[PDB]
């Protein structure tokens, strides 16, 4: 494809070493809240970050939804034998 809006960016296989930046499209592939997104990055949450980050961490200091913190850790993990 010659010029236009091609090339689609995806997080790769790894979460640890991703930087700040590429964090606020990590979340992306899921599709989460505006407000979710920059909540990592205004934390100075990176991909190093994100790894370390534990779904009691979630729910005790982010404190975000039941729903985003099932996101996060789905993402952190990648297995997903359920298949929604």
């Amino acid at each position: 494809g010659s010029s236009g809006s091609s090339g689609p960016w995806q997080p790769p296989a790894d979460l640890s070493g991703l930087s700040i930046e590429e964090v606020s499209k990590s979340l992306r592939f899921i599709g989460l809240s505006e407000d979710v997104i920059s909540f990592f990055v205004t934390e100075k949450i990176d991909g190093n970050l994100l790894v370390q980050l534990t779904e009691e961490i979630l729910s005790e200091d982010f404190k975000l939804s039941k729903l985003q913190v099932k996101k996060i850790m789905q993402f952190i993990n990648g297995s997903g034998p359920s298949s929604g």
